[PDB]
This record gives structure tokens, sequence and C-alpha cells, in this order.
DNA sequence: TTAAA
DNA sequence: TTAAA
RNA sequence: AAAA
């Protein structure tokens, strides 16, 4: 009977990692967790212990040991002696990575006196190594222990998750037999260092013409009044000062979905109805105003992830959505898992500081919610390099690592965004 | 000699609190910190230990002990054997609250060979010996708190140095009193709706419209209609709020919207409009809440500028500054308050992320963030659930208030903060 | 519970 | 480094 | 997983 003992704190991922690596060598498993006590402002980590038992397949070889007070040395010592298994064990391995400082201090010494092979362990979050106290070995688990998106979100209490594959992408369904032509044309301009010029034309005249009153592109009356009120106008900027590579992008859409009417801007007559207007520009405007960039970035990384033996739908995906039980859901543009570190990618074409700054707070908090406190967040913006370096420094929080856990890319990174994501995440 | 040993992690506040309370009873102090080794992704907590020595006035009775690897047991014990003071100490007290788990285990065991251990419970605000409540015993100011978290250039305003008191001098008290009456009479929801329509449809068209008369006159023409709703369907209490403003800073020409003639220059427009629009668009709500909180804390022991203030801004060295609407310190816990008048879920969610992260940066991982919005009760509850994060405690660290709380917001903040 | 403004 | 949109 |  070889027993492995884990300390269940509020970060379940370290215990899942050590469990996945050591279960093959032990016969019994003791999960020490906290009880809920409102009077001392103590919540319970029991939900994580069940998820640890579930996703490690411990079954009845798992012993749950609750602690009444995780900050009282006496109660911890007492609760251990009363509830710790008294069977004669040959080996006792305690990984003291989780829990409070009082938990690790007193559990360790209680099991250092009671015992018989003994070994203390700790998983390093910085360099991904399992350090043994007496064996003096530091084995890396970075490339060996794996985890998929379902397991990772589940042990963090997130259920009902869905996402899109490369083949089931939403705008492929909307632009059948055109999507590849539209996406190949955009990609070529972005790889031709036209990203900056695109986002300027997108701000003016594009967003001046095709944005404003809600349902502007679905009621011809609203769109009629808007173009009249645009009669210095963005229409001439579009008609007369639109560069050629955008004309190539605009003409990549099918004629029935082109924003242009030749080499000028399509304006509906009084014959064109509400549904006619919507069927022409709605999907094309929504794709050009931002959705295209989600697909572009995902397309520039899928090959590099498959080369590293990652599997789509388990280790990367697009348009992920998840939620806790009976709680609102959230959306994440792209997700990636390197070994067992979550990387969440949030995308925007905006170049405006305030908007991107708020995007940064968002992606930081979401990856902590679903991947634990060692996740990495990447924000990709249309800002210049000075603005992106400013944002990283603005939002950086110090956890004890030299490597950044919040990364901002900008408009100068778009043309080679594949390799830059690859270097940031895996190197 | 009686020596106190602290473990310097990346949260310096528990070490300040434990240090403030136990400095009196001890002679020497050992601060065990981490070296910087980029090759193992390990950064140094030396900057925090220096701040601990400075703001606790440890002077030369403080000994910095570095560790080359805070993740490796043997490398720790070695650096502990070769560096820890071998002088004869009659009493040794190790507080193992900070640092990594390896640090607290092997430093504890090292010192036990040569003894008392203590720990500061973040959940019940007590120091526990291997239990004294410090919640109302140890105090800190905004300057000390941000400084130990490495922030500098801290500035903020007082009730009497509020910026808009200098922009509407001889009229701010009437303006603020008018707005407060409307919110005290449960008209917050009505006010919010009128700001969304037609106020922000007229005065928030695009960029720098309130600065260029050409841009403003153009926007007026396209509207000609929210100008009609403004002139005709504006509630009486809102006309009273508008007419409380100085005449050269009024948005209304009599009982109708003012329209600049070609004569009005860019300086004449902005001086008449820009300050008034920005205050009504939402800055008023910052002042309203602050005035209510300063009222409720009139009996408590907090001093303005040490434990609460408005419009806090600070920065790290060579780093961008942030802005925080209101700050409060209860004992040694930072309470950050972000205010918005918006009723929109998307906008209020993004403000929630912001205030959760900011208070964590400047006040440590045990800070409390409060977001005050103009949403209804169902949306505020949904937002609290959406953004909640498990900390180990049963009391919430992210709190959202909505439009129904505006009238009694002073009592609401007092009850949430002081428990 | 679009994306950007 | 507006607060809203 | 460096006041769970
Ligand atoms: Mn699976
Ligand atoms: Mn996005
Ligand atoms: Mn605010």
């Amino acid at each position: 009977e070889k027993v492995l003992v884990l300390i269940v704190g509020t970060n379940p991922l370290p215990n899942y990692v050590v469990g996945s690596h050591l279960k093959e060598k032990y016969d019994k498993f003791v999960l020490i967790y906290s009880e809920k006590n409102d009077k001392i402002n103590q919540n319970s980590t029991y939900d994580y212990a069940k998820k640890l038992k579930e996703h490690l397949n411990l079954n009845d070889k798992c012993i749950f040991l609750p602690l009444s007070d995780v900050s009282n040395s006496e109660k911890i010592i007492n609760d251990l002696r009363e509830k710790f298994p008294s069977e004669d064990f040959v080996e006792v391995h305690l990984n003291y990575t989780g829990g409070t400082k009082t938990m690790v201090v007193h559990i360790y010494n209680f099991l250092k006196e009671k015992f018989i092979k003994f070994e203390g362990s700790y998983l390093d979050a910085r360099d991904y190594k399992l350090v043994y106290d007496y064996s003096e070995e530091a084995i890396s688990l970075k490339d060996t222990i794996k985890i998929d998106i379902n397991t990772l979100l589940s042990i963090h209490l997130y259920e009902d998750i869905h996402f899109e594959f490369y083949d089931t992408y939403s705008y492929k369904q909307k632009f059948v037999d055109s999507f590849d032509k539209i996406s190949q044309e955009i990609e070529k301009a972005i790889k031709d260092d036209k990203g900056e010029d695109f986002v300027k034309w997108l701000e003016d005249p594009f967003r001046k013409i095709f944005k404003g009153e809600n349902k502007l592109l679905e009621k011809t009356a609203k769109f009629k009044k808007h173009i009249e009120k645009l009669l210095s106008s963005p229409i001439v900027k579009f008609n007369e000062k639109t560069p050629q590579f955008i004309w190539d992008i605009l003409n990549a859409f099918p004629e029935g979905k082109k924003l242009n009417d030749g080499q000028k801007l399509w304006i509906p007559d009084d014959k064109i109805t509400n549904d006619n207007l919507s069927s022409r520009v709605k999907d094309t405007v929504e794709f050009l105003n931002g959705k295209w960039f989600e697909w572009y970035v995902y397309s520039q990384i899928k090959s590099e992830l498959l080369d590293r033996k990652l599997k789509e739908g388990e280790h990367f995906g697009i348009s992920l959505k998840a939620q806790k039980k009976d709680s609102p859901y959230f959306a994440l543009d792209i997700f990636l898992i390197n070994g067992y570190q979550l990387i969440g990618i949030s995308l925007t074409t905006s170049s405006t500081r305030e908007l991107c700054k708020l995007k940064g707070f968002e992606v930081i908090h979401r990856v902590r919610q679903i991947g634990g406190d060692e996740s990495k967040a990447i924000l990709i913006t249309g800002m210049d390099k000075s603005k992106t370096e400013d944002l990283q420094k603005d939002l950086a929080y110090e956890t004890g690592s030299t490597q950044k856990r919040f990364v901002v890319f900008g408009i100068d990174d778009w043309a080679d965004i594949g390799s830059k994501i690859c270097e940031e995440v895996f190197k």
C-alpha cells in the first residue's frame, strides 16, 4: 500500500498535474480539503476535490479528509490524527503544493513524524518541475503531462462548453464558395504589410458609412436617411480615395454581397427593400468590421500547432464559450494549451487605447477563471508598438515569474503573427 | 537578541501587517527574499523587502537573505545554512505567511533545528501562533500601501480640492445639491434615461464636437429629433439641474437647446459646453457617491487623504499611470470603487474587469473591488456571478451595486465595507 | 452576451 | 490616459 | 502552484 497525499487549495491544476504523473506508482490517495465555515470567512475547496477524484479516476481508492480550520494549527493537527488512514503503509508521499501555509506546515510535519519511505514534493509553476525533497530530483512535466480543454475547464467548475473547428467556422457557412477567395485576398494584403492601411480605411470611411443607428443595414429607411445626412463626406473618400488592395478585397465577395457598385459605393434605390439591403451588406460589413481578423489569426497558427502534435478541439479552437452552473457565459476568441498551461487569445482590430486596455483586463480575468492562476493571456490589437508596449506595462501584475503572463501584440505583428505566437507560447 | 524572520513573497502587505505588530517585541529582523534568475523564470522579491525595511523603519537591524532557487528544497537549505545568522538568539519567531510552499516548509524546519511559528489569516484577519485579531489594530495609509506595492507619484483630490468645484465656482454647491435631491427622490432611473436619450444623442456625437463650432453646428443640422425631445419632453427636475449652471456655461438657451451662431468661436463653444457636458455625462456620479460616503464616515475614524479620497492616480517607475474613482482603506484592506452611470451589460462588465485588476495591483491579492452601475437589480446580480473568482473566502471581493442603490448608496457602502 | 465606437 | 457611446 |  503506497499512498499519495495532496493538499486541495483553490487552484486545482497543480494537483491534477501531480496526480496525472504519480498515480501509476501509488495505491491510495488522500485529498485533504477545507470545510465551509462562514463565521471564520472560510470557503470549502471540496468541489475541487471531487473534480480531482473524478478526472483522475481514483474511485474508492480515494480518501477525503476535511479540515475544519485551515488557519488553526491545533485543529489541523487534531483533524489529521482523527481522520488520516491508520493502515500500515510502506511509502508515504506528500505533495505540499496546494492549500494555505498553515496546511502545508502542519500536514508535512505530522506525516514526517508518523512515518517507511517518505518523500515531500512540490510542483514549480515557474520552470515546470516536480522537485523531490530527499531524492533531490527535479523532473520536468512541461512536455509530458497533457490536458485537454474539457478537463481543464471542468476542474475549474466550468461546464457546458462549445467551440468551433477550422472546418465548421461560422463565416464559411455564410460565404460558401466565396469564403476562401475572401480570406485568401485579405491574408495576402496582411502578409504584404497592409494591415495599418486597412485599419485606417476601416475607421474612415468604412465605419463612418456602415456604422451608426442600430439596424442601419436592415431597414432601408434608416440607411436612406443616413446616406442623405452624409451629403467632406466619407462617400467621396470611399469612391475616390480607396486604395487598390482593398478594391481587390471588396471585389472578392460575390456581386450580390459586394459593398461596391462598380468602382463606387452601392446605394439602394427605393426599389430595394429591407431584406434586400440586409442580404447584401450585413454579413459583409460584419466580416470586414472585425470578424475577419479572428479567422486570419487562427489560420496563421493552425499549421504551426498541428506540427507540434497538438489536436484541434482538445488543445486549440476558435470561438469558445463556457459557463459555471447557473451563471452567465463568456466568449473567448481563441484558446490554446501548451502542455498544461492555458493560453487565451483575445483579438481586436481597434487601435484605440481605452478600448484595448479594457480588452486586456477582460482576457486577463477570463483565463484566470478557466485555467487557474498560471494561465497566459494574449491580447492582439491594431495599435502601434509604442501603444502595445505601454499596455503590457500598464496591466502587468507581479507573480514571481520573469516571463510575462500578459502579452500584447500590435499592428506591426500581423504579417508574421503566426511565428510570433509560436515563439511567445512554446519557446 | 530576539530575531523575527519574514518570508518575502510578491504580496508585501501581510509582511507589513505582521511586521508592524511584532516589531516592538523583537531585536533583529531577517527578510528572506528571492534572487533573479531569468533562466528558471524566477524573479526577485528584493524590491518588496526593501520597501518592508523602509516603511517599517528596520534601519540596520535588518538582514536580507537571498535564495538562488525558491522552488528547490536542497538549494534553499544550502543558502540557509551558509547565510542565516548563526548568532545566539534567545528567541526566534518565524512568520511563514509569505513566499512559496517550499520556502515555508524548509525555512520552518531549518529554524526548528536551531522557536515559534506564526501566520496571518487573510480570511479572519488574525495572527495565529503554532489568535490576536489585527483587523482594527493595524492601520495603513494610501501612500504606504501603494508604495510597498511599488507605486509612486500618488496624487488624489480632497472634498475641498475637487476639480469641478473650481470649474463651476459659485455654482457647484447648487448644482450638486440639485442633483442630489433628484437621486434622493428616487429619480436616478429617470435621470439615467434622459442622459441616454436625448442628451448623449446631442452632446456626444463624435470626437471634439464640443471643441469645434463647425463640427457642432453640423451635428445640430443633421439632428434637425432629439433636439425636440430636449426642448419639449425634459422633466422639471432636469431643467432645474440645467439652470443651476452658470449662464455662460449653460447647455440651454432659455427653455430650449442652444445653437451656436457662426460667430461663436471654438474657445467660446468649449468654454460654454465642454465642462458642463462632461460633468453631466457621468463625473457628477463620482462626486455624488463621494459626498455620501464622506457623510457616513463622518463618525468613523478614517481621515481624508490617508484612508479615503477621490480621483486617485499613481504609476510604477517609468510606467503608465492608472485612474481610480474612489479609494477607501478599512484597517489594512483596500476597497476600490469604480463608478459608471451606464446601464449596459457589456460596458459594465468591462469596468468590472478593470477594477478587479487595479485594486489587486495597488493593494494586494486580498483587496476588495466595488463597481457601482446604473443597471437594474437582475443585471447587477448576473454581473457579480459572471466575474466572481474563487479566493478561499466566503465574503465577496467583487461587489456590484445598481440603480436601486443610488438613493442610500452611503449606507450601502458602509455596510459592505465595515462588517 | 457582435465588433467598434 | 474623459465617459460614455 | 510566492496572506489557499
Ligand atoms: Mn477529452
Ligand atoms: Mn475579439
Ligand atoms: Mn468611473
